[PDB]
């Protein structure tokens, strides 16, 4: 029956197909749409066809693999795009018209009802199945009854009956938060307007709107941008991907039912994208520390699962006006226009999707300028992004602390994220494919660049964990300016560190002190296990002569520099050890495959050339301190090293400090309250995190206490000589 429920239906179905929209002599449309031709004739020429069949794809066939039924479900849905698009050579297809039909007939009947239980995944049964038979009823809801429509979606009120909790038909249910909480928006919202159920589309929306809500503990947002999901895990990256993708989608639904959402939650949305998501946008990837397991995906790469932010940004900005959608609109424009490695519409699956892209690229009107500096201190959940314009580099800093978990492994997916968290860096550089193109199935897992770690076997089964102090922390002075450390102590309590990282506007000093290793494992810092590039390989130098490496460790004893010198200046990285150092290092093919690290993936062969580059600590009190200075050429290099000879104030087991002359800024933890003078100029007072300026005879100071999660009035950790 035509109503408004239908009316709804009918921009939904324009939202998630946009059939309305396609255009034949679009390029860029006429692909996609080619695409979901190849699925659908794949699907028909492959569905079993017998008589009392026991499955509809053997593919996905055992149906005790929950992945299984969305899977199946999944292939109706791409059905019912084509079947429902004029430009289809399946459009209005009687064949394809009755496979739908009987499809959902036969699995109601054989695999999915109100009469069956949960067995495996519970998201299967609660959002991916529900969703594909949600959309799948709604494209085609031309050729359904209403009577047949209500029997097919019964069962999504028996798995889903509340849209507070997910896993109700369980013994552990969960309250639905963040992502998953956008999701049983497109679950219940959905399945409501088809049943023509007023009371399950209100009391939805009504539980929806929790996601606007600034948070200070569990699941969501914090004030400083920090996203946590799953309890105690940095997840913007991926469960905050499925809220912006997610309600995205559903907004411009939801503004036209009977309980619309005020407009005033939208300014908050604005504040994610702005406070949250872009922060952690870096020439069109979305950093990989916020993207919890969801980095062992082969088809999650760094610059896809970046896509599915910029689409929800873009479909915002739509429903925005004048200025606000203006700036959203170049946000997403320059975001694109960077990423000279990923095609953005490779990852754009509806032509909507497709044509608002295309609209932002092609408008003189919106403006794409080159994204300024930042760095974003998310100490909420222990991650820190900076980005700096002038050069052109991004880099990523990796903690977990007391308040946070260190890495996912869980429904298979990221065995060996151990040390993902353990300190671990990321630089952002010319190489955009840097952490793409096979990079998490071929590193070496017990080597991630930046962490101190034994050389001691892992398991696979093994599991994340919370680090036993809470002295973890960034103290922010302005948009290129902070200091950060962590209380480190391994696995199993057999090795500690006080790991600090001065960040300094175009250059990060690594401070290491007062390691130590009670096992009979060898312990080391990897100073850097670099992806490189057939195309561009670089020259290497050692106190500024050329270096031969090989597959086999070389050892470089009195090191005071390495350089990786590359044609092109924004790829060159360079390394200054404050005191000669004994290091060593290798360049070798590591080969490996995506279902080492996530058992749903491909046991394909992969293989990448990595050079890695370590610092062995064979003795109780040991330390580390260099300075990584990326993007300058060889003789530039050289001349900073020489200006920074004396940057490096002190790095023991109670303080460690650098100091940057030409900025006049001091970066400095202090792991205790003793009086600390600094460069015969100040004191510092407190345990705690500094990075000050001196600007004139006048101190601008940034202090911060990552225990108690303060800072403090500048008289009680600061006095002036
Ligand atoms: C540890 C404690 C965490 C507490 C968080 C409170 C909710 C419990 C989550 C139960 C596991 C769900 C999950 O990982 O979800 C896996 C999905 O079912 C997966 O199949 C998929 O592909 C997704 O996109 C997804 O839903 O994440
Ligand atoms: O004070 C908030 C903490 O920083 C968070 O990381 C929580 O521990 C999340 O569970
Ligand atoms: O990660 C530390 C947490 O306290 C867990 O031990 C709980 O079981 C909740 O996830």
């Amino acid at each position: 029956v035509k109503d408004t429920y239908t009316d709804r239906l009918d921009d939904w179905n324009g939202i998630i197909a946009g059939n309305q929209y396609y255009d034949s002599k679009n390029d860029q449309m006429a692909k996609l749409n080619q695409e979901l031709e190849g699925k659908v004739a794949d699907s028909l020429s492959s569905i079993s066809s017998q008589a009392d069949r026991i499955y509809l794809w053997e593919k996905f066939s055992n149906y005790k693999t929950s992945a299984n039924l969305t899977a199946t479900y999944r292939k109706l849905e791409e059905m019912a795009k084509q079947v429902t698009n004029p430009s289809s050579r399946y459009y209005q297809d009687e064949t394809v018209v009755r496979t739908v039909r009987d499809s959902m007939e036969w699995m109601h009947k054989h695999v999915y009802n109100s009469e069956k239980s949960i067995v495996g995944n519970w998201w299967d049964y609660e959002i991916g199945t529900p969703r594909a038979i949600n959309n799948t009823l709604s494209l085609m809801k031309e050729y359904f009854s209403d009577e047949e429509i209500k029997k097919y979606t019964d069962v999504i009120e028996k798995f889903v009956p509340d849209p507070e909790h997910f896993r109700k038909t369980t013994d552990n249910p969960f309250k639905a938060l963040g992502g998953n909480l956008v999701d049983m928006g497109r679950v219940k919202v959905i399945a409501g307007l088809l049943r023509k159920d007023d009371q399950e589309i209100s009391s939805t929306i009504r539980s929806i709107e929790q996601v606007f809500k600034l948070v200070d503990q569990g699941e969501g947002f914090y004030q400083d941008g920090s996203y946590i999901d799953h309890t105690n895990v940095a997840y913007t990256g991926a469960y905050g991907n499925v809220l912006i993708d997610g309600l995205s989608q559903l907004l411009p639904v939801i503004q036209k039912t009977k309980n619309p959402i005020d407009k005033d939650k939208m300014q908050t949305m604005y504040h994610w994208i702005d406070k949250s998501f872009a922060p952690l946008l870096v020439n069109g990837e979305l950093m990989d520390m916020s993207r919890g397991r969801s980095i062992s995906r082969a088809n999650s790469e760094g610059h896809v699962a970046a896509v599915e932010v910029l689409r929800g940004i873009h479909r915002i900005a739509d429903m925005s006006e004048g200025e606000t959608k203006q700036r959203l609109q170049s946000l997403v424009k320059t975001i694109v226009q960077s990423d000279s490695y990923y095609d953005v519409f490779k990852n754009l699956k509806t032509y909507k999707d497709i044509s608002l892209m295309q609209s932002l690229l092609s408008d003189a009107g919106v403006a794409s300028v080159p994204r300024t500096s930042y760095l974003s201190a998310f100490n909420k959940m222990d991650k820190t992004a900076m980005y700096n314009a002038e050069k052109g580099f991004g880099f990523g800093l990796s903690l977990f602390s007391s308040r946070t978990l260190n890495y996912e492994h869980m429904n298979k997916e990221n065995k060996r994220g151990w040390y993902t968290s353990d300190g671990m860096f990321y630089l952002y550089n010319g190489d955009l494919s840097h952490y793409s193109d096979g990079y998490w199935p071929t590193v070496n897992p017990y080597k991630m660049p930046g962490t101190t770690e034994t050389d001691a076997k892992r398991a696979d089964s093994d599991t994340g964990k919370v680090l036993p102090s809470a002295f973890v922390g960034t103290s922010k002075l302005d948009d290129a300016n902070a200091t950060a450390t962590m209380d480190f102590t391994n696995w199993n309590q057999t090795l500690t560190a006080h790991k600090s990282w001065f960040m300094l506007k175009d250059k990060i000093a690594f401070l290491g002190s007062n390691i130590q290793n009670t096992s009979t494992d060898t312990a080391a810092t990897t100073i850097d296990q670099r992806k490189l590039e057939s195309s561009n390989p670089y020259k290497v130098y050692v106190n500024d002569k050329e270096a031969s490496l090989t597959e086999q460790e070389k050892d470089y004893p009195e090191t005071q520099s390495v350089f990786l010198e590359s044609s092109d200046s924004k790829k060159n990285i360079g390394y200054f050890f404050f005191k000669k150092s004994s290091i060593s290092m290798s360049k070798a093919l590591q080969k490996g495959a995506w279902k080492d690290i996530n058992e749903g993936q491909s046991d394909k062969e992969v293989e990448n050339e990595f050079l890695t580059i370590s610092q062995a600590h064979k003795q109780n009190g040991d330390s580390y301190g260099y300075m990584l200075i990326p993007n300058v050429d060889r003789a530039t290099f050289n001349q900073m090293i020489k200006e920074l000879e004396s940057s490096l104030i002190e790095n023991n087991e109670t303080l460690q400090s650098v100091y940057d002359a030409k900025q006049g800024v001091w970066g400095i933890v202090k792991y205790d309250d003793s009086v600390s003078t600094i460069s015969n100029q100040f004191q510092v007072l407190k345990r705690g995190v500094y990075t000050i300026r001196k600007e004139g005879d006048e101190y601008k100071i940034a202090y911060y206490n990552p225990e108690t999660q303060e800072s403090a009035p500048d008289q009680e950790v600061f006095k002036k000589l």
